This record gives structure tokens, sequence and C-alpha cells, in this order.
């Protein structure tokens, strides 16, 4: 309960520490920047997208969810994508993993968790797509890691499948989409190369 | 459809920028990141909105770390999206987190958007939510005359109704009967000031009036 005042006191501090280093920050912050990204990533991940890319806040539209999933019947990371696309028009969509992702490890504990279980099956569906690849790597941890990485690179390519992507890259040429692994160890970001443009072919196939 | 090089000129930009802030904190301390990816479970769940312009734990003056984040449109808790309702089972049930805070804003894109009478497509359905909300508390809001002030009352009641349905879930329930917490907050940033606000939700009694019917 001590607490609450421990977190409004640390506002009051902020507020006063930004308004002696920067002067117009508020002003700037009230007044209206439209982001140029829409960041996905995962709840439990532990540095804001902001910090680790360098941008001011206001430049960076975000959804957090558990361990950084698109479910195609997901309404909410679905309705963040059309808002960034059809409202922001956002020029980069951004799928943002981590490694020591507890979200991703407890999707292979054979537990049932109730609620949990269908949000996390589509962790072990990217599992199952990629089958013979991780079954081969038989150090856990390299597993793991590499588990990590095919989760983004599928959360991206259900992104590229979305109407609002589609249509907007045929109309305008934007948003392109790409798929990055944040290492708390070194804090740096690396890039999974997905093929945009390749990954768009392959979709569009099908019709 | 090729992609435009401006396009792949800003990938650039964002690695340097990323570099550049990890030399930075390598000045400051040589085991930040070791530090940092030693550390132990969050203690906060917070629930924003995606079109909300500081993050969390800078609000909040934290190391991230000590926050498990959920952000969406509008900072809503529908009662059918298991986005979120997985977001509060884990945090519940997994962290074992202490506080759990809906925190909504002014200015808000989400609560503007849902008020316009754009069919927006898939977005409609979502933002459904947000007009529940005006329809529950109908008279209150058609009494405030001026369009800002009425605007401001609805993202108070957003969240105010965010928390309910926090509270509504067997997750918060259950462990707020076996160890009393977490505790549910619904607080508002106003970016023109910086200043966090607390609702003072009342947690309690709102938990007894939603237990009545069971
Ligand atoms: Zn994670
Ligand atoms: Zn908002």
């Amino acid at each position: 309960k001590q607490s609450h005042e421990r977190i409004f006191e640390n506002n009051r501090a902020w507020v006063a520490t930004k308004m002696k280093d920067d002067p117009a920050f508020f002003e700037k912050l009230s007044a209206g920047q439209t982001p140029e990204y829409l960041y996905i990533g995962c709840s439990d991940s532990r540095v804001p997208a902001n910090e680790i890319m360098g941008l001011e806040a206001g430049e960076v539209f975000v959804h957090r969810n558990i361990a950084n999933l698109v479910p195609n019947t997901d309404l909410n990371v679905m309705s963040v994508i059309n808002y960034a696309v059809r409202h922001l028009q956002v020029k980069h969509i951004v799928v943002c993993g981590h490694y020591h992702c507890g979200g991703v490890k407890a999707a292979l504990t054979p537990s049932d968790l109730g609620l949990l279980n269908p949000w996390l099956r589509n962790v072990r569906d990217v599992y199952r797509l990629h089958e013979q690849e991780l079954d081969g790597i038989q150090d856990a941890t390299a597993r793991a890691r590499r588990l990590v990485e095919l989760n983004v690179i599928e959360s991206c390519r259900n992104v590229i499948k979305t109407a609002a992507v589609q249509q907007s890259f045929h109309e305008r040429q934007f948003p392109v989409v790409h798929g990055w692994i944040f290492d708390v160890e070194t804090g740096l970001l690396r890039d999974l190369e997905i093929d945009f443009e390749e990954t768009l072919r392959d979709i569009k196939k099908i019709y």
C-alpha cells in the first residue's frame, strides 16, 4: 500500500527532472507527432522499445503480449495493426522477440495452464512447423533461442498476411515488416532478415 | 511490389542508435546488461494504451524489468479477449504480481476514434467496448456540455470499467482471497503536465459488488 506513494513520488521527481533537463518535452509530447513505427514485443521483455531504438517515445506505437504473438483470430493485435496502418499510416512494423522469454519457455512445459493453453498453443504450432530444424539442435539453450527466433519470424509472416498491410503496401509501397531479436546480455538488436518482398509474394500466391 | 530504398535506410539508422545506446550504458556500468539479465520477477502488471506517449517504467520511475506490460488500443480489458486475459492470468499465476494498474491518458486517439462515426472495419468491434462504457454512463456524459470535459470523463470511466473487468477474473479473485494481492488501481496520465492521477477505484468495494450475483 506504501507502494502507491512511492510511485506518485517517483512520477513527481521524473516530471521535475524532465522539466529541468528538457524545456519543451511536455509541450512537444502534448503537440501531435505521428509515430513512424509499430512495435510488437513481449510483455515480459525488460526494456521499452524507444530506449532500445534510441527514438523519442511518441515515435513508436506499441503492442506487448505474451511471447510477441500475432494469432489469426486475435482482435486485440489485429486492431493494433489495422489502426497503425489505416489511421497512423506507419511506415515500419517490427516484431521484436527476446532471449530468456518466459512466455516461450512456458509454452514447452507439458502443464494444463487453463486459459493460457490456447494462447501458448500458437508457440507450440511454430515448433511443429519447424520440428526437424528444432529437433536437430541438441543443446536445450540453443534450441530455445532458435524457437524464440522462429516465433518472431512466424509473427512477422502473420503481420504480412493482414489485408491492412497487403492493401497499403500494394497501393502506397508501405509499411515494410521486420523481425528483430533483443539480447539482454549485450543490449544489441539483431535483424532476422525476414525477406518482406519474398514473403509478401509467397503469401499472395493463393488467388 | 519493390521496397522503396528510403525504407531500407531507416533500418540502419535504428541499428546505429541501438549501438550508440549500448556504448553509453557500458560507459556508465561495464556490467549493466550482466545485472539487467540476472534481475528478479516484476511486481507490477501495467495495462496501458498503445497510443500513450511515455512508457510505464519511465512515468513510474521504476527500472524496466520491474513492470510486466500490456498495451492495446484504448487500454481495454474486454471479457472474451484471450490476449489480455492471458496477460492477467500469467501475471497473477506465474509472476505472482502484487499490483495491477490500468493506466489511461488524455488525448487518447483510441477513445477519440470510438466516438467518430467512421466505419473502421475490423476496429469497430474493438472500439465498441468504449461505446459500451459511454452507454453505461449516458446520462452523466450527456449532461457534460463541454466536448473536451466529456471526452476526459469518458477516458476516466473507460479506465474504471477496464479495472472492473480485471477484478472479475478468477485469477485476481482467487489470488486476492489466498494472499491479499494483487490489488487493482486505475490511473490517468496527463501528457500536458507529466503527472499521474489516481482514480481511487475502491478495490474491496468493487470486489464485493462483483461477487454479489454468485
Ligand atoms: Zn517474453
Ligand atoms: Zn490512447
